[PDB]
């Protein structure tokens, strides 16, 4: 509260560490469904159904231009990528399995880096 603060957690390396994680996600072999924005002209249903599209290129640009105020907003966009994927894709499809795999990969790096 006012004039009463928890000890200051060092957050000076967060930007660098989120970039590293994002690099690891970008280079994973199962990243291909997620590298670029879904083409809303070419994929029926996507525009109407997925209220907040997100992809790795868009996260990389936001990261690079100071549009994440803290590491929680970064994790929210990453998770949005996989939540969108589960909304639109069957679990037993290549893309559906890609998304589960990538979410697992991310969540481990996130825990190991920050928790």
């Amino acid at each position: 509260s006012m004039s009463v603060k928890k000890p200051k957690r060092d957050d000076s390396k967060d930007l660098a560490l989120c970039s590293m994680i994002l690099t690891e996600m970008e280079t994973h072999e199962d990243a291909w469904p997620f590298l670029l924005p879904v083409n809303l002209k070419l994929v029926p249903g996507y525009k109407k159904v997925i209220k907040k599209p997100m992809d790795f290129s868009t996260i990389r640009e936001k990261l690079s231009s100071g549009q994440y105020p803290n590491l929680e907003t970064f994790a929210l966009d990453v998770r949005l990528v996989f939540d969108n994927c589960e909304t639109f894709n069957e679990d037993d499809s290549d893309i559906g399995r890609a998304g589960h795999n990538m979410r697992k990969y991310f969540e481990k790096k996130w825990t190991d880096t920050f928790k």
